[PDB]
């Protein structure tokens, strides 16, 4: 609270630990489906069921640029990746299984990393 305030964890390395992991994650070979935005024009339904579209690249752009306030919002857009595939896509597809593959991959490194 006011003037009251609990002990300052480090958060320096925040942006280059982030960085890495999303180095790990575009380099992983099951990224093919989350490294480019999904083509609107192109793939039907997408547009209208997915409010809220996220990326490997957009999440770079966001990063790159300092539009995460903190490593939850990194985590936050992550996470949005994995939960739009799932929203789209069948577990049973080559894609689904990516996505399930990926969210794995991203929260042990989360894990291992911060926690």
């Amino acid at each position: 609270s006011m003037s009251v305030k609990k002990p300052k964890r480090d958060d320096s390395k925040d942006l280059a630990l982030c960085s890495m992991i999303l180095t790990e994650m575009e380099t992983h070979e099951d990224a093919w489906p989350f490294l480019l935005p999904v083509n609107l024009k192109l793939v039907p339904g997408y547009k209208k069921v997915i409010k809220k579209p996220m990326d490997f690249s957009t999440i770079r752009e966001k990063l790159s640029s300092g539009q995460y306030p903190n490593l939850e919002t990194f985590a936050l857009d992550v996470r949005l990746v994995f939960d739009n595939c799932e929203t789209f896509n069948e577990d049973d597809s080559d894609i689904g299984r990516a996505g399930h593959n990926m969210r794995k991959y991203f929260e042990k490194k989360w894990t291992d990393t911060f926690k």
